[PDB]
């Protein structure tokens, strides 16, 4: 009991120090209301990874970007769905806004089977124009084709973008607080499938050269299918974050996140987030850079 005690209050820093180090690095002052993420996260006493990130548009530094994964085994779903939700409300109450829960409530909808979930998240991007500010939730579903269909259904609808209907686990939320909501589908490729034939002629061959370039550091590829008809944003799940300098171009603010990062005591895997035509530029302007932590007992 004693070892449960001190593991428990010991993960509750390293929590807030993860995310004490981020917005030291990039705000001097924290965005508000981060600490009400600061109270969800440390209120998650199972195990979880949380994710900090950068979003730059030239140089614009967009860094009060923070997400939780819940990662306990016993794979509760429905309770960490219900502590999200329960988080999301009383970001409303001090807040005094009112969040458009519509995408989510139609996409849980009909009778939701939990045991076909594997990955869940809650988080905050937060900005100094509060109608500009958002939540965040993500749900990862396994072998569930009905509920492909609603999401397919709840965003933007026919082809194109059904072409790759196929690939889709991964089901992103966003909740602004002006009370837009919207949602976003994900195609994936999956490391070992790179180099088949049938992914060059459902997948690759619909984008240029220098998006397959950084596949070869990447155990993961991600692709937006909603937002954006032409211009989609290509997701790399890098495993090494050194790696980065190597496959993309970046400018001087995003060389400044880099720098930060390689010597921070954080996991060696990152995402990088990029719309296409950004790969094409002989400089990249607008990026996202995703950096994690694991907190375990
Ligand atoms: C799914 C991956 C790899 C990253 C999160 S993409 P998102 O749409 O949830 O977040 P942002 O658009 O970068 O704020
Ligand atoms: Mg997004």
């Amino acid at each position: 009991m004693i070892v449960n005690v001190i593991q428990k209050d010991r993960l509750k820093e390293q929590k807030l120090q993860f995310i004490r180090n981020h917005q030291q690095a990039f705000d001097v002052e924290p965005i508000y209301p981060l600490p009400l993420f600061e109270d969800f996260v440390t209120s998650i006493e199972g195990d979880c990874s949380l994710e900090a990130s950068c979003k730059i548009e030239s140089d614009k530094l967009i860094a009060s970007r923070f997400l939780l994964f819940f990662e306990d085994k016993t794979q509760e779903w429905q309770k960490y769905l219900h502590q999200s939700l329960t988080f999301f409300g009383l970001v409303e109450n001090r807040v005094g806004v009112k969040i458009n829960y519509s995408l989510l409530q139609q996409f849980l909808g009909s009778s939701f089977d939990f045991s076909k979930v594997t990955v869940l998240s809650a988080g905050i991007d937060l900005r100094n124009n509060l109608a500009e500010s958002s939540l965040k939730m993500h749900i990862r579903i396994k072998d569930y084709p009905e509920k492909l269909d609603k999401a397919f259904a709840l965003s933007d609808g026919a082809a194109d973008g059904n072409y790759l209907k196929d690939f889709v686990n991964l089901i992103g939320f966003d909740f602004y607080f002006n009370g837009k909501s919207e949602i976003e589908i994900y195609a994936e490729v999956q490391e070992d499938d790179f180099f088949k034939p049938e992914i060059n002629n459902l997948v690759w061959q619909h984008f240029p050269k220098t998006a397959l370039q950084p596949l070869k550091a990447s155990s993961l590829f991600f692709t937006g299918l909603s937002k954006a008809n032409n211009n989609p944003v290509l997701y790399y799940h890098l495993k090494n974050r050194q790696d980065l300098t190597n496959y993309f171009k970046l400018n001087d603010t995003a060389q400044r996140v880099h720098s930060f990062y390689q010597h921070q005591d954080i996991l060696p895997y990152m995402w990088v987030g990029t719309a296409q035509k950004e790969l094409e530029k002989t400089r990249i302007e607008n990026i996202r850079l995703y950096y994690y932590k694991s907190f375990k007992m």
